């Protein structure tokens, strides 16, 4: 079905440019449809709710973010120093859009068991990524395991950040140190 | 003092309560005051928001968790033990009523500065619980340190359980695996 691939494209796009924009108040069903240019009928059918379009757009971004970083900087070091790269490229993103950031993560955190699918592939996703970012080929399964804590981590981290409970640097102190005291301090 | 003790007693039993029957978007506080036999000036004289109102729940469920603990119990188990003791109760007391820990950690996750006291109270006493797990005693940097790592996977870990994404067992598993990549 190229239609609902097209259809659901332009749905995740408007959806990225309205919380870009105004955030996550102003990621309203029908305002996406006409940014969109899509019927509220179709749209509420294809996703039930505001959280689910975010989240799906989160889980698009995180898929593009992975495929599109350029890990050149990295070549030839260590999985420790390869891991804190990533989550400094994460971290970056993060305080990229903080209005779009905002409204991804409340959508993630404010999600209930109708969206569980798409934030469980979500997460699946930034594990992988983590987990990637250490292995040479394929991760191992503590690699796997590393990087849930280190998502976990992450997404603590990203409400302190969000609700200004921390700073940026507070952050990057943390999750430095969560690495250090999973692999060591290298 | 113990009629104010009293007054605010009632108004986080209200609240959790409400929060037991219809989660974060029931707690309103005209009902909570109602419930809680008081005026809604002097409920929030004493909690200006919801936020606080939850935040504080939660603060005096981990309380009162934290007032049971008995080292003597567990005096025959090990740091890894006795961590993943201190999860299973914490955990339980989490999974004992959805909606009502659904709203608190609605709260909690997105608290605005107004509540940082309170947040702050909540963090501080999880990590606090967890580090003195590890020691079975008063915990060094490090092990805070520790800690604050597995209250985010803790924490983590309670919005897989509340979305349905993971059960009971698949949390303690989690956490389990956590606590060994951080101190075996």
């Amino acid at each position: 079905s190229e239609a609902q691939r097209e259809r659901r494209k332009r749905i995740l796009d408007a959806t990225m440019a309205i919380a870009s924009k105004g955030g996550y108040e102003a990621v309203q069903m029908r305002a996406v449809a006409d940014r969109a240019d899509v019927a509220v009928g179709t749209l509420y059918r294809y996703f039930p709710s505001k959280v689910h379009l975010l989240v799906s757009a989160l889980g698009r971004e995180f898929s593009r973010i992975d495929a599109k970083t350029d890990r050149s900087a990295v070549a030839g070091a260590t999985p420790f120093q390869r891991l804190n790269f990533m989550v400094g490229k994460l971290n970056r993103a993060m305080q990229r859009n903080p209005l779009l950031t905002e409204a991804m993560t409340r959508a993630y955190v404010f999600a209930d068991a109708s969206a569980a699918s798409e934030v469980d592939q979500v997460e699946k996703l930034i594990d992988s990524m983590f987990a990637r970012a250490m292995a040479n080929g394929e991760p191992t399964e503590d690699q796997y395991h590393i990087a849930r804590v280190i998502s976990d981590v992450w997404l603590s981290n990203l409400l302190a950040w969000l609700t200004r409970r921390a700073s940026a640097t507070d952050v990057s102190k943390r999750l430095d140190l969560a690495v250090r005291l999973l692999i060591g301090d290298q």
